[PDB]
């Protein structure tokens, strides 16, 4: 049995079901493909005896193409519709023309259709009754989408009496181009609507709460936070890491080459990725001498295991306390218990100095001080605040929890680790788990870099009472990007709301004037 549509899905689909050329603008994750399934089904059922609709669906990316092809065939083939998909994988050895003739829904990469319009294989877009453009914000410049639309519009603004298909675009963002004001952003959006001959921009307006149970992005308030003026722990550990890398790179010339790779600085997620890469290269490594293959790989796995621990401790020192970074290392080296004994005593030779720098009060992490300031402010204003604190890595979770537990100035916090009484839960990225922030009053992104964090809100408390989100970062770059993106999104949303308020004749005339201008340019 078939999925029940969400209400906001019906809401988005409705204008297209009424036959209007529509741009559906809805967030990543809310299931626009399913909305397009609803539109296509309704569309095809419109036709009376004898008549048959014919839908073309354009995919912009190969992986997405394959997925859509599968979704559409799975859903419609069962109902006895002819469904086909074709891309460059097969286009040069089949008759696109006959595939279009034989099918009710065709999933295509667009260049294929462009090629077959240009050689007359498909003499006219009139053969389609509905065209769906995924990622439709791409209908610009000289993209294949725009090239298809040029023909559609030449036909529309010309003297032919042959009908044109309905056009529906899907996108997560109509975008704003280089607009800085609502005036310019509205112009940009009207030009995209002109490009796709759209008369409606459909967004979720009536069923927002239901949407937000599926995908939700809160407003972020960014705050610049201090960071270390020096890191002696990091200098020492970095030296251990260089020694270790020398040892590792020399195991095998062939695998040695992997250490040539640059843009993998100590104490970063890039370094961790590089390590994953090394383990990967090892997994498929082969020599004729199998015992030696085994020796090389065992060696590399040992060395890299250590490097990974070091890299993690560096990150811990970066965002949290040196002592907890050091404990992380001590725990590892104890737990592992001979290259191993050597590496172990190489670490042990630094222990006294490491302990020294870690115990030095002047090595308190100033970033933690700013985190403290934020926490103290918010709990001072609202003592019953519940908080979710996101950090960069799994090891940082334990380090932050320890910091809170040992800090008498944070006596108001009872920390716990997010599972998937406590007033603050600590977590790192773990997709594709959606976090429900309808619980908490405060979300803190603490120097958070990595995979985006998928959030939902299972209920609303009013916008004033919905959870706050702070982005704490030491990067001026990140703060500037956040600010710019916030402006873009504001002007885009206000522009859309305005356009949605417009009289249909006003909108139609505005769009038509744009289309006339663009065609006049192209024709010359
Ligand atoms: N009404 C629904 N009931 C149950 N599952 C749904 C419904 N709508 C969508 N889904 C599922 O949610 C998943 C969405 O995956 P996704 O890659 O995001 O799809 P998409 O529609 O192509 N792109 P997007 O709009 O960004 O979500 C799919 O597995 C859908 O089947």
């Amino acid at each position: 049995s078939p999925l029940k549509p969400r209400n906001y899905q019906l809401e988005l689909a409705l204008p297209a079901k009424k036959g209007k050329n529509t741009i559906i603008c809805a967030p990543t994750g809310c299931g626009k493909t399913f909305v397009s399934l609803l539109i296509c089904e309704h569309h095809l059922k419109k036709f009376p005896c004898g008549q048959k609709g014919k839908v073309v669906f354009f995919a912009n990316q190969i992986p997405v193409y394959e997925q859509q092809a599968t979704v559409f065939s799975r859903y419609f083939e069962r109902l006895g519709y002819n469904i086909a998909s074709i891309s460059g994988a097969t286009s040069d050895s089949v008759s696109v023309q006959h595939i279009i003739e034989d099918n009710d829904i065709i999933i295509l990469t667009p260049q294929i259709l462009v090629n077959n319009l240009n050689n007359g294989a498909i003499p006219s877009l009139s053969v389609f009754t509905l065209m769906i453009f995924d990622e439709c914000h791409n209908t610009s410049k000289n993209h294949p989408y725009n090239q298809i639309m040029f023909r559609y519009l030449d036909h529309k603004l010309g003297e032919s009496r042959d009908p044109l298909p309905q056009v529906v675009g899907l996108t997560a963002s109509v975008g704003v181009g280089d607009a800085k004001t609502a005036e310019e952003a509205m112009q940009h959006i009207c030009k995209l609507c002109a490009a796709l001959d759209a008369s409606v921009i459909a967004t979720v307006r009536d069923n927002v709460a239901e949407l937000e149970q599926v995908v939700y992005k809160p407003q972020k308030i960014s705050r610049k936070v201090a960071s270390r003026t020096s890191n002696t722990f990091k200098c020492i550990i970095s030296q251990l890491m260089k020694e270790t890398e020398k040892l590792a790179k020399d195991v095998s010339e062939e695998l040695g080459k992997l250490f040539q790779i640059q843009n993998r600085e100590f104490g970063t997620q890039k370094y961790e990725q590089w390590i994953v890469g090394v383990h990967k290269a090892c997994s498929v490594f082969q020599m004729a001498d199998k015992e030696e293959e085994s020796r090389v790989c065992k060696a590399l796995f040992l060395y890299t295991s250590h490097l990974r621990k070091y890299n993690d401790a560096l990150i811990i020192s970066e965002d949290a306390q040196m002592t907890d970074a050091l404990n992380y290392l001590k725990a590892f080296f104890h737990d592992v218990r001979e290259t191993e004994r050597e590496l172990t005593r190489r670490f042990e030779e630094k222990l006294e100095e490491l302990e020294k720098v870690s115990r030095d009060p002047s090595n308190e992490n100033p970033k933690l001080r700013d985190l403290y300031l934020v926490l103290q402010e918010e709990y001072h204003l609202k003592p019953e605040t519940k908080t979710i604190l996101f950090v960069k890595t799994r090891a940082l979770v334990d380090a932050l929890k320890k910091w809170i537990e040992e800090n008498p100035a944070l006596s108001f916090l009872k920390p716990g680790i997010l599972t998937g009484d406590n007033n603050i839960l600590i977590a790192t990225s773990v997709a594709d788990e959606g976090i429900d922030i309808a619980e908490c009053n405060l979300v803190i992104l603490y120097e958070y870099v990595g995979n985006v964090i998928k959030m939902i809100q299972t209920r609303g408390r009013g916008r004033a009472r919905d959870s706050k989100c702070f982005l704490l970062t030491s990067s001026a770059d990140v703060i500037e990007k956040e600010k710019a993106n916030m402006i873009k999104e504001k002007i885009m949303n206000e522009s859309i709301l305005r356009l949605q308020t417009w009289d249909e004749m006003k909108f139609g005339k505005t769009v038509h004037r744009i289309q006339v201008n663009e065609k006049l340019l192209r024709d010359s």
